[PDB]
């Protein structure tokens, strides 16, 4: 438990500070992104994960990883792989995956 959640802190801090994290530090504003609400059923972002981590809302590290994967699934759902947001999501996705297995 304590082991599970301290890893998520480390990972989330390192994603928050990553160069390629700029598209995911705050929720997408659907007023600014035509089509987002229609296409992305379950939005997610790093600060939503931060807020949920801060109040203890993650019971296990598997839930935390589920939210992280959703960030990048939504990203690949909405943005082309060769777009600027797409390219950053791939970098962030691979960062998370490699950092995740460096514990589990
Ligand atoms: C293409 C829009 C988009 C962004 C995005 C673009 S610019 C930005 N910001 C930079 C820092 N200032 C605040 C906001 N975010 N991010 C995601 C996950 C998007 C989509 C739809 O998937
Ligand atoms: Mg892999």
């Amino acid at each position: 438990m304590h082991s599970d959640l301290t890893f998520c802190e480390i990972i989330l801090m390192e994603m928050e500070s990553h160069d390629a994290a700029w598209p995911f530090l705050e929720p997408v504003n659907p007023r600014l992104v035509s089509g987002y609400r229609r296409i992305i059923k379950n939005p997610m972002d790093f600060s939503t994960m931060r807020h949920r981590l801060s109040r203890g809302g993650y019971t296990s590290s598997e839930e935390f990883a589920a939210d992280a994967l959703l960030v990048f699934d939504n990203c690949q759902t909405f943005n082309e792989d060769d777009s600027e947001v797409g390219k950053a999501g791939h970098i962030m996705r691979r960062f998370f995956e490699s950092r995740w297995e460096e514990f589990y």
